[PDB]
């Protein structure tokens, strides 16, 4: 019989996981879905993911795909798995794929959405899909100051230690940082990235919207290439997955890319 | 010895209590806030809210006073305050008041914002801060059949049983329905609510939204008198207190009333 290979956009709130990939430690995105799949599938199924994302951190975009033998109507994917779900997790749609389709290496760009609440009081809603920052910081500043991110450049500023790629090489496809009232969301898109780069970028953008370092000073770390001179790695809480990109002729849905009410 | 008479603005994610008064609950958002003011102010405190809330609602703009005989500085009221809170509690402001005030007396009306998510399948971030109804919605269908609520009404069709007010009369100021994305949102204000006025409200204009019942539906069952011909009462979880309005000789502060992204 045929083995059939299914992609899914997958959405969940990572506050209550430990990071999306399984293991035998702690609880993670993917042993639930997993566990779903398996139970509509009547065997069990293993996801293969576009991004992996570390504790605390959400999605919206995530990407999947995963083989069964199970033939099934799209409700199934998407109803049943998540009727077997936790409430923090859920599929957003389906699409049966080629073979030749893999979640991660058929991707090209990962594009995230961090959301960082600026107030000198700690917000109560959506605390921990937000990152409370306490000084003042200037949206426009930090906008300005990331441009020089884009196109193909040396991340080793933004990188953490424990990346194991062999080259701080990668692409900026955009940066954007705009306010929306009490609100400052940095908005990153890239071919790849190393490890923690989006988290080291805003760590130091967030440096640069306080006017503790100058608006050169993006320019300045990037030309520099040392990452102990670089702020702080941002906290997990206010990071989202929002959206993956996969060649047209997957023909892959596009629904908005979030979190909540900001617009596509 | 004086005693000071303190408001406060307090937001909470109303998720993990069972509603906002203690009587009678084991889990509630002023006992906890009450826990918090007490430790700060050494003494027992008693907090009066501007509107309660019931389980799972939240709030962005309730306000409460207390009095105490502590004089502390404005950061003890708010940065100690939140020290001794749960991360789902916050104070956003502290403000002096006269004797004369009383944070639900003194209020003249009270706004409310309901958010539902109105996709086929349901959300997973902020999921018990959004509704999720699956049928879709005309929210201009919506927004013109509430007109017919403005001023006073009697609005006994959409009154639980429990609620004991003299008069089911009511004052409704403002009443809007509007499409955010894949967000509706209802925001209504009155001088003050019957029991469950908000949420059976909504419940019946999501049918009239759905093409369920017809767009004469809400002055229908105006008219009616009488709940039981009306739908069942929306979910808590979109629910959120934005603002209560008081005179402006008090001088209250007036953040941004949300929830989220949402724009004044
Ligand atoms: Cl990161
Ligand atoms: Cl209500």
């Amino acid at each position: 019989p045929p083995v059939y290979k299914i992609a899914l956009g997958i959405e969940y709130d990572g506050s209550k996981y430990y990071g999306w990939q399984r293991q035998n430690e702690v609880r993670s995105v993917q042993e639930k879905l997993e566990k779903a799949l398996s139970q509509v599938a009547n065997e069990p199924i293993t996801v293969f993911c576009a991004g992996r994302t570390d504790a605390g951190v959400h999605g919206t975009g995530q990407v999947v795909h995963f083989e069964t033998t199970a033939l099934r109507k799209d409700a199934a994917w998407t109803l049943g798995v998540n009727a077997n779900l936790p409430g923090d997790i859920a599929v957003r749609w389906v699409k049966t794929v080629p073979d030749d389709f893999h979640a991660r290496f058929s991707a090209t760009a990962r594009r995230y959405r961090y959301i960082i609440y600026n107030h000198r009081l700690r917000p109560a809603v959506l605390s921990k899909g937000v990152t409370h920052f306490y000084e003042p910081l200037d949206a426009e500043r930090m906008h300005r100051a990331a441009q020089c991110l884009l196109g193909e450049n040396d991340f080793t500023s933004f990188r953490a230690v424990q990346c194991q790629s062999r080259t701080p090489w990668r692409n900026v496809m955009h940066i954007n940082v705009t306010r929306h009232g009490p609100y400052v969301v940095v908005d990153i898109k890239a071919n790849a990235f190393v490890h923690h780069m989006v988290r080291n970028i805003v760590g130091s953008l967030m440096e640069v919207g306080a006017h503790n370092q100058p608006e050169s000073w993006i320019a300045e770390l990037l030309a520099a290439k040392d990452r102990t001179l670089a702020a702080a790695t941002a906290k997990a809480e206010g990071l989202y997955l929002v959206a993956v990109d996969y060649p047209d002729r997957y023909d892959l849905p596009k629904p908005p890319m979030g979190p909540l009410f900001l617009a596509d």
